[PDB]
């Protein structure tokens, strides 16, 4: 029986079996008062103290959410939606601790992705006992609110100032800050990792002042604020916060009137409605996001980054080679995880009306132009593979790349990989590539375990990653020093060396999509 006093009160955990060792996993930690009546849309509210043993044996409600019904009894989709009950209830943390106690370990701090709309700490890809039995680090991942229940925004009134879910986060690092040391933990060794708006969420950390002395080091995997889906403007946010009232029947002119009338709205009535807040969206829509609320975010994030207002630590950054493929089955015509999706010109021509509704015809022709000049043009794959990389390169791959030259510009560390394999049990098609957020798997070690029938030389990558990403969070530097592994060298601003991720050859690479992220970061954005 293993029960450790935190400062609230006493939690007991349970012992797991992991490769012939030992992890102690605390599962479902409150870390908020529940977020339910009139402290829904409010920031969390610190929790009173318990006299009890809370029994933190089962992952805790996830928070309420809309589900991915898009592909029904398919793993691909579904391996993505929750796995615990919804609830508002659902401000609780994970803390998976080796065996035998650590005496000062580092700590691992995961946030998980969903475009701000989805996601839960609870999720099969998200265990972090493989990482607590391989490389003795602390583990810790906590649930916070989405979607418009964590993001609505007033900007200024505090009945629902927006970037709730955030400062959930924000929250969550602090309980680790005053209570990990009771679980062995180092809180001066704090590194925060996360994917897509997870990646974009530790970016966010990296400028909010009131998350500065809460952690040290950050991962971006597959994400940054500076991604054209991260930041909600205060224009769309109140245009969006008030369709949803008149959704509801909720519209007043008291601005916070209408807040006190969503309050009496079922979760459901408002999950529903979320979908409609926008006229014409796309796959990629980020309904209700993190906005300039003047609290967590005083400035714009791209002034922040651009004149250095941040942490001042070193970053591991990277992205995968398919990040695009997976959102052209969710809307794309053409397109179909059930065939090869050989797309035509026309076909091409209105898939970027797709992802990219409001911009302008010359604008989709710059697009298409960039994009659609290739070696042979017999090849039937060529629009196919162009709207993938469009999407991919737009969203994630540029703004990853633009992220870590402005931020290593200020004179800190900086890794960037580019992860190119494609798990062999990716239960997508093959033309999909390497898609997004399918490293996770290997990040949290789930190859290490012999019995999931990934092939062994996969095994090896994971345990690669997994040494590289803890030597990150332990020294600020994210080597394998034993294995005679490749040297990953820091990403500087001049040459922009990465380290490619692979079960063959890991290579030093010199600018990636040179080309294309000169269009979408220099020519693009004036459209
Ligand atoms: C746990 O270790 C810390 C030292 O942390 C080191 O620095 C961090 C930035 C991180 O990178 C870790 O890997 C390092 O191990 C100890 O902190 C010391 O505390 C004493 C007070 O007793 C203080 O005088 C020292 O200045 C601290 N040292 C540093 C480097 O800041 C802490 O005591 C250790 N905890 C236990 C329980 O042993
Ligand atoms: C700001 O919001 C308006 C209002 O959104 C409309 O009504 C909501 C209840 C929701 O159902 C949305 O999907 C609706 O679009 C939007 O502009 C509207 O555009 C549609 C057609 O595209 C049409 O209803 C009206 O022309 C607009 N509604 C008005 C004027 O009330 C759009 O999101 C934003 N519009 C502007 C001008 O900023
Ligand atoms: C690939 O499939 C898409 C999707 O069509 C559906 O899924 C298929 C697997 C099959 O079950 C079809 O019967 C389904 O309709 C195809 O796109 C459709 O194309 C037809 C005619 O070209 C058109 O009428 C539909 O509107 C299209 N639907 C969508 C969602 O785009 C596509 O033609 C298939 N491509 C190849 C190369 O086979
Ligand atoms: O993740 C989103 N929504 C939550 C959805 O319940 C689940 N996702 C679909 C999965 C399919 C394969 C891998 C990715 C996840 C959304 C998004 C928005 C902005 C940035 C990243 C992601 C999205 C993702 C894929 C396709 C369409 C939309
Ligand atoms: C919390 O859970 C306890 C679980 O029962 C046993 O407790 C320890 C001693 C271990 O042996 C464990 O494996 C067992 O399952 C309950 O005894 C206790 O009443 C519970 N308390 C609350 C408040 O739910
Ligand atoms: C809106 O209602 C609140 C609560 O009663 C009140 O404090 C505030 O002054 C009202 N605003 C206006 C403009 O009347
Ligand atoms: C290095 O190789 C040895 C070979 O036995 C293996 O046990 C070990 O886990 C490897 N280490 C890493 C970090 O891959
Ligand atoms: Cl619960
Ligand atoms: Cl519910
Ligand atoms: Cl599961
Ligand atoms: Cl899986
Ligand atoms: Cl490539
Ligand atoms: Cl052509
Ligand atoms: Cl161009
Ligand atoms: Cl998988
Ligand atoms: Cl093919
Ligand atoms: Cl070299
Ligand atoms: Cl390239
Ligand atoms: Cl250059
Ligand atoms: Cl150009
Ligand atoms: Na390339
Ligand atoms: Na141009």
């Amino acid at each position: 029986d293993i029960i450790i006093a935190t400062k609230n009160g006493k939690v007991r955990g349970m012992q797991l079996t992991v490769f012939g060792g030992t992890v102690t996993a605390f599962l479902g930690i409150p870390y908020a008062q529940p977020p339910l009546g009139r402290l829904r849309f409010k920031k969390p509210q610190s929790l009173t103290k318990w006299s009890d043993i809370w029994n933190a044996t089962k992952y805790a409600n996830s928070c309420c959410q809309n589900i991915d019904q898009s592909f029904p009894g398919f793993h691909g989709s579904e391996m993505w939606n929750p796995n615990t009950d919804l609830s508002e209830d659902c401000l609780y943390l994970n803390v998976w601790i080796p065996a035998p106690k650590p005496k000062n370990a580092t700590v691992l701090i995961w946030i998980y992705g969903g475009g701000f709309q989805t996601g839960t700490s609870s999720l099969h890809v998200y265990d972090g006992k493989f990482l607590a039995r391989v490389e003795r680090v602390i583990v810790v991942s906590m649930n916070y609110r989405v979607g418009a229940l964590g993001f609505l925004a007033l900007p200024g009134n505090p009945e629902a100032p927006g970037n709730m879910g955030l400062f959930d986060q924000q929250l969550a690092l602090q309980w680790v800050q005053k209570n990990i040391a009771a679980f062995g933990g180092n809180p001066k060794s704090v590194t925060l990792f996360g994917e897509s708006a997870g990646a974009a969420s530790v970016s966010l950390h990296l400028l909010s002042p009131g998350s500065h002395s809460l952690f040290t080091r950050a991962i971006l995997q597959s994400g940054s604020f500076n991604a054209p889906w991260a930041v909600t403007s205060l224009y769309e946010a109140r245009n969006r916060t008030l369709n949803l009232a008149k959704l509801t029947g909720c519209s007043r002119e008291n601005e916070t009137e209408i807040i006190k009338c969503l309050r009496n709205k079922d979760p459901q009535e408002i999950l529903l409605n979320e979908a409609f807040v926008v006229p014409y969206g796309t796959p990629l829509s980020v309904n209700f996001g993190p906005t300039v609320d003047g609290d967590f975010l005083t400035d714009m994030p791209d002034i922040l980054l651009e004149l250095g207002q941040f942490k001042k630590t070193q970053i591991l950054v990277g992205v995968n080679k398919d990040e695009g493929t997976a959102f052209l089955v969710y809307g794309a015509p053409g397109f179909s995880k059930d065939n090869n999706s050989i797309i035509t010109r026309k076909e091409f021509q209105e898939g970027l009306k797709i992802f990219f509704p409001g911009v302008s015809e010359f604008g989709k022709e710059s697009i298409l132009f960039h994009y659609t000049d290739w070696v042979d043009d017999q090849r039937p794959e060529n629009y196919r593979e162009a709207l993938g990389d469009v999407v991919g390169d737009y969203n994630f791959i540029c703004p990853a790349l633009e992220f870590t030259k402005k931020f290593s510009e200020w004179g800190n560390n900086a890794f960037f990989y580019y992860f190119e394999h494609r798990s062999s049990k990716l239960p997508w098609p093959e033309w999909m590539g390497v898609m997004h957020g399918y490293e996770i798997e290997f990040v949290f070690g789930l190859p290490l375990e012999r019995r999931d029938q990934y092939t062994k030389a996969e095994e090896i990558l994971s345990r690669s990653i997994v040494k590289r990403w803890a030597n990150f969070a332990k020294y600020g530097n994210p080597q394998e020093t034993q294995n005679q592994s490749t040297s990953w060298p820091v990403f500087k601003s001049t040459e922009q060396k990465y380290l490619t991720l692979n079960t063959e050859s890991t290579r030093i690479m010199t600018k990636l999509r040179a080309q294309q992220c000169r269009f979408w970061t220099s020519f693009f954005p004036k459209v």
